[PDB]
């Protein structure tokens, strides 16, 4: 039953708060969503969670231990981690070798298991067609299923999925949604943010809302569907799910 806690997060970037105060609670076998506008804090949350950037305020607890200061590699063996929003791949690095290259990074695997995950993870995601593919040759929903694929290859305990559905087609977004639901039943905290709504809302058992920096609104789904100040601010007056 690991915590994972983030207490009054902030950033600046050259005088501009973008990141006023937020805060937030992923447990083991959860699904939490961030959402919200455009400009609103959310990757930069997540990098202040993950350690990609230096928080200027907050703190981050796993369990009752403060890793506030520990660095980005120290909170990835505590078990964070994180699928970036950008490109992520490796260019020039096949299908194959982009997951071993996170799989090479494992302790907790050996030279075999590490082949074995390789090819699960292909199959699980549907790229076995594509093993010899250079990462530059992929298409954007094919190179989203290999970044999310890496991100899982590094066996996170909280995985921080920063749009995964990003150029991802409906069906495909069935099938991550699905492996989503697994990691949870694994045992995995899940946070995720992204701007598909419906499909985010549908496989979050809650989420936060931010706006410019600092937090609106708490709640599970249907709360948040129904919130008239998140239909104002966020999802638009006349939005249907
Ligand atoms: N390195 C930076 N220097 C200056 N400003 C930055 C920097 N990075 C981000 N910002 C600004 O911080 C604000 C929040 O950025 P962030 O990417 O965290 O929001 P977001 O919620 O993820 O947005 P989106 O939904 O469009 O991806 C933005 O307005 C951005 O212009
Ligand atoms: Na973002």
């Amino acid at each position: 039953s690991a915590t994972l806690t983030a207490k009054n997060l902030a950033k600046a970037y050259k005088g501009r708060r973008v990141v006023e105060d937020v805060s937030l609670t992923v447990n083991s076998g959860e699904i939490v969503g961030l959402l919200g506008p455009n400009g609103a804090g959310k990757t930069t949350t997540f990098y202040m969670v993950v350690g990609i950037v230096p928080r200027d305020a907050g703190n981050i607890i796993i369990d009752d231990d403060d890793i506030s200061l520990l660095p980005l590699h120290a909170r990835a063996r505590r078990g964070i981690g994180y699928l970036p929003q950008e490109a992520s791949i490796f260019r020039r690095l096949s299908v194959y070798d982009n997951l071993m290259a996170v799989l090479q990074i494992r302790d907790d695997l050996s030279a075999e298991q590490r082949e074995d995950r390789a090819n699960e993870l292909m199959e699980e995601f549907h790229i076995e067609h594509l093993r010899d593919s250079m990462g530059q040759s992929l298409s954007g929903g094919e190179r989203r299923r290999v970044e999310i694929a890496r991100a899982l290859a590094a066996n996170p305990k909280f995985i921080l999925l920063d749009q995964p559905f990003a150029g991802v087609d409906p069906i495909s977004v069935i099938d991550i949604k699905r492996i989503i639901e697994h990691l949870r039943d694994s045992g995995l905290g899940v946070l995720i943010t992204d701007h598909n709504v419906r499909e985010t809302l549908a496989v979050c058992e809650r989420a936060y809302i931010v706006s410019q920096g600092h937090l609106i609104a708490h709640g599970t789904p249907t709360e948040i569907l129904q919130d008239e100040h998140v239909k104002r601010v966020y999802l638009g007056e006349d939005f249907r799910l």
